[PDB]
């Protein structure tokens, strides 16, 4: 159906600006001395990019045409002030990975493929995981931030 | 999506009652001298708890908010007289346990829950193992308990 | 002995009900985003369960019936807003285990039943060890939580 | 101390007088080609011996003067005419001796003999398994007998 | 001789002194959940009363007669609420042993017990750097105990 395969190509797109936003913040981590958080996002960059050729390899096969649309410049890094600041974009940002992939799911479902809907199963499960650890680490963020300096020590450590 | 958490927290329920039926199962073996067997329910014993578990950690993450209800003292070991009644008893305890299953993928069907739908897909194969092998276990005891003594021979050898 | 043999049975039944406090206390940490604790928690509620089955397979052998009774529904969770609220109830939880099994041991003196005081010894045991653990840890929990995101800092840390 | 001193010398002559029956419950099984079950009671029958042993040795060691008494020819093997007479004689064997160890232990505990009791803890627990696992046996040589030929097809398997 | 080999006597008294006040402050960590600053403590305690046994020995093998005196009650614990007094004690404790261990040294200049001297060379360095680390230690709890629940945080860390 059309609307699947806008909706794929669309996932590609999502996946890549997703991958720019979480280098934006690895930047911004970076040049506010949060090493630790820092790395953290270079990580998940690298993961986002990893998620959207693995897209671009299954339409391939499947004779889905990608058309390679723009990255956005991401733009919430103008506003961050604190870490909890770019936690709180990064946890939108994965609720809508989520969301995104929810809607390419239930349009696959519409046109009875059944092919895209098993090789989305993963993703389902992923983002599950993917919202429950930065929720937490989020919550944490914010807990510790109470307290001067003690974030700080926290990203020295455990990140 | 109400009714979808609310067969979430019954599918707990539902894994930890069938884990103390499996228990309840060794009990009833080990005091008639079928060790072997009682073996074989002590492990699913765990395993449905391990199942229980896995729902548990996955409704965690998903804020499928889940609260322990009690867990069902077994009933059927009451009436249980030969190894035959246990075996019944089990196979009746695993279709169950699938119905719940399927009943629970259904209401994740109809609210498009796709990441519940795949949580549940491994599930479903081994409930058709599961079944499976306790209808053919449940065949050999039948067919061997038509001699008398012969049922021993399953259980110590097996 | 018949006294022992109701005691028996109900200390089986007490074994699951903590393991099953000990699951909801890892349910309230892990929905609360505090993963060490709840890790620790579901370590405990399996250690219980393996507690109640030795018990079990004793009774087995000694022809003691084991009539297996429901495991009711944990409660102090309900209640439960800090994890100093947690710990306080896993403590009383562990005092409440000490006593059952001093009375399960009294009754088996009192019918000089020599197998089952010799069986309870290492559960005696055990029970000193765990009292003082968890004392200990609420001691640790109750003064981290004076200064604001301190507590969060050692969940990762320690666990 | 004197029904303590008395009891504790009881029992080593108690340990003996059942290895003797194992052993003659291995002569029985052997003559009568039951050679997985020979082989069973010929290692209880050495098992008894190092518990006697273990008795004298700690009785040295706590200055409790052992003399060394009789020990009776079994007379039980006159009677056995089946597998299942056998495990019969040589559960009430294990009864008796658990009955006269925890006789052992209550006068251990009326003259406060911590020493004493400690030691016999080990024992107790082990007389536990050892009725189990008799008990179990024998109601596996019972069901099976009752099916000519069966008995003899599961001594192999072991 | 007389005033070195009464003061090599008195400092065997002096190390085990030093080690049951030591066990007298890890008990008192304990007590009070602090287990890795008990578990410092015990290893100190054990660690000084390897020095005495030093000491006795060198004295053996030097004809300086060692007459073993009371073990003094240590009452320092009776004063104590906080960790931070603990170190306190403890480092009050090590400049006591210092300064006696270079009381001894002295008498043994005094009567050229070039051998005494010796012997003592090592224990002087090792004093050197035993304040120099009670002393540290003392510095960051002080420092940590400036803000409610930190020192506890750092305990678990070692």
């Amino acid at each position: 159906s059309e609307e699947l395969l806008d909706l794929f190509n669309r996932q590609v797109t999502q996946e890549f600006t997703a991958s720019q936003v979480y280098l934006s913040a690895s930047i911004w981590f970076d040049q506010n001395d949060w090493e630790g958080m820092a790395a953290y996002m270079l990580a998940e960059s690298a993961e986002e990019r990893e998620h959207g050729l693995g897209f671009v390899d299954f339409a391939n096969k499947r004779n889905i045409p990608i058309e390679l649309q723009a990255v956005p410049a991401p733009v919430s890094c103008a506003e961050w002030s604190s870490p909890e600041d770019v936690w709180q974009s990064i946890l939108e940002l994965e609720q809508a990975n989520t969301r995104s992939l929810l809607n390419l799911a239930e349009a696959a479902s519409t046109c009875h493929d059944f092919a895209v809907m098993a090789f989305l199963n993963p993703f389902h499960l992923q983002q599950v995981n993917e919202e429950d650890k930065i929720g937490s680490i989020l919550a944490k963020v914010t807990d510790e931030n109470r307290t001067p300096g003690l974030l700080r020590s926290l990203d020295v450590v455990s990140f």
